[PDB]
């Protein structure tokens, strides 16, 4: 489908850059007619059919369709879409407190309570998405933004729907691959993928939250990928010796090779701890 083709600069003023991707750049912006602030994501379009620069129209349309469906406190929303010959421009809800990735860098490691306060929001957002048969396929700390990083209990939003897909048959087989440290073994092995791939990523994120260390990270992307397929991780005593056994149990039930045997989003919410690009 087609998007608004008026000059986006007629309607918005842009400011600081918020983030950068392979073929996307995200800039703070202000809508002229309301004075409200947004994040404008400029996605470079493919210049030819066969090209490897830019994002295919099919992929952009899929990201926009998915964004248009979502309205939940723990996920980003889509305000408007514009386009011109070079880019598609998504006007997204602004999340102004930075990435969970940078918050973690400025903290080195969280307590179980700080970890579970983030985790419960992430699980709620993922529950919403999975309820809608949307697999995110790129869950990692850089794709989890804080509304405000200077409150004791920050609120979060899941961002970056660039790899997300509807799963109509319980699995899809269209060649998806995110960041080696966070991808599930079925991604590594090029097998049919479903909602369970997100649950593995959640296990990786949880491990990092608790320890400040990445459970499968090797010295090269290929070594990480090998570690993932083999489920080559362990709870280092130096990091986890004073972490509860229930926290370890939650992680152990997510970092499971067979997606059929991995906890679902609904199981994760009822778990006792909780219940109240690939190539070098
Ligand atoms: N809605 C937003 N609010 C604030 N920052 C954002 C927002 N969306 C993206 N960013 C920043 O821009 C970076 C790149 O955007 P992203 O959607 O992750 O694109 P891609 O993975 O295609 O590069 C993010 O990691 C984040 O730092
Ligand atoms: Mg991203």
């Amino acid at each position: 489908t087609v998007f608004r083709q008026e000059n986006v600069d007629d309607y918005y003023d842009t400011g600081e850059e918020l983030g950068s991707g392979v073929f996307a750049v995200v800039k703070k912006c202000r809508e002229k007619s309301t004075g409200l602030q947004y994040a404008a994501k400029f996605i470079k379009k493919r210049r030819t059919k066969s090209s490897r620069r830019g994002v295919s129209r099919e992929d952009i349309e899929r990201e926009v369709s998915i964004l248009k469906e979502i309205q939940h406190p723990n996920v980003i929303t889509l305000h408007e879409v514009y386009e011109n010959k070079t880019d598609v421009i998504l006007i997204l809800e602004l999340v102004a407190g930075g990435e969970l990735f940078d918050f973690l860098a400025e903290k080195e490691s969280l307590t179980e309570e700080e970890a579970t306060e983030f985790l419960k929001q992430i699980l709620n957002g993922v529950y919403y998405l999975h309820s809608l048969q949307i697999a995110h396929f790129d869950l990692k700390p850089e794709n989890i933004m804080l509304l405000d990083r200077n409150v004791p209990k920050p609120r979060i939003k899941i961002i970056d729907f660039g790899l997300a897909h509807k799963i109509d048959f319980g699995n899809e087989f269209k060649n998806i691959f995110g960041t080696p440290e966070f991808v599930a073994p079925e991604i590594v092995n090029y097998e049919p993928l479903g909602l369970e791939a997100d649950m593995w990523s959640i296990g990786v994120i949880t491990y990092i939250l608790l320890s400040g260390a990445s459970p499968f990270l090797g010295d090269t992307k290929q070594e990480t990928l090998a570690n993932v397929s083999a489920v080559n991780y362990e709870f280092e005593d130096e990091y986890f010796s004073n972490t509860s056994a229930l926290a370890k149990d939650f992680i152990r039930r997510l970092l499971v090779k067979d997606p059929k045997k991995r906890m679902t989003i609904q199981d994760s919410l009822q778990h006792p701890w909780i219940k109240p690009p690939q190539f070098e």
